[PDB]
């Protein structure tokens, strides 16, 4: 699984140690071995939502299966409150798009997961 | 909805007001208030467009609903046109990716739309 | 045709003429006029794969068709070979979703391609 987060909040405001939470807390969600999670943090970005530039993330969620309407409502509590706790950033000024991906449309290691 | 461009122009060349600019304009076009709007505009990018390092743009627009041929060629119209009299980007160097999203599998404030 | 590689390798280990070996391996890999290819690098990411910061990439290819399971083989075999002499980064750790787009979803020059 892939996830990335852009968000305005700076750089220093994101605390040691957040890229192995998402890391940790993805695996337990997916039920995907962490060396299989991905993830990835963009700071500082230029981006409003609703109109305003208070703090605000738009992220995205790849995964071989694991993606359905139970399993993004949970993704999303859990998402959401990482971002809240970590970043300070309201969950209603969060999106996720979240893609599943077939094996054969994820390249890997020279090839692909098909 | 999501709009992002990522560009070559540098920071100093995206005006003041552009975010807002693109907040309402895609409000009208979409049919959609501007509080579920999310714009996000990244300057400064290492990118070519038909080998060339001219001024290009590489976006998307993800959006549940209001995607479809005719709404997206009025959208292509509208972007390229903001994006060349703001940023002075030729419309043949500006590539738009539509995403139509199902609501099950958009995230926002601890759950997804459905 | 479309290719985003966002990295932790830093700026200064991106080798001067990568975005045009990109370019131009992949208007032969995909068979697209050269004109049509755009590519963008994006180094300094604070990123993970595994839960390691060890060199890694999140890719992407967009393509108006041309993708299936052993053309994105040949893509992974062609850009993880490319990222590992250039970027020095194992092939095990790229990741690269292939994203097939209808024509009707691909917006340049003030329209579509539909
Ligand atoms: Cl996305
Ligand atoms: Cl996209
Ligand atoms: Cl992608
Ligand atoms: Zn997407
Ligand atoms: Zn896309
Ligand atoms: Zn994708």
């Amino acid at each position: 699984p892939m996830f990335i987060v852009n968000t305005n909040v700076p750089r220093a405001s994101v605390p040691d140690g957040f890229l192995s939470e998402l890391t940790q807390q993805l695996a337990q969600a997916t039920g995907k071995p962490p060396q299989y999670i991905a993830v990835h943090v963009v700071p500082d970005q230029l981006m409003a939502f609703g109109g305003s530039s208070e703090p605000c993330a738009l992220c995205s969620l790849h995964s071989i299966g694991k993606i359905g309407g139970a399993q993004n409502r949970s993704y999303s509590k859990l998402l959401c409150g990482l971002l809240a706790e970590r970043l300070r950033i309201s969950p209603d000024r969060v999106y996720i798009n979240y893609h599943d991906m077939n094996a054969a449309n994820v390249g890997w290691n020279n090839s692909t997961f098909a």
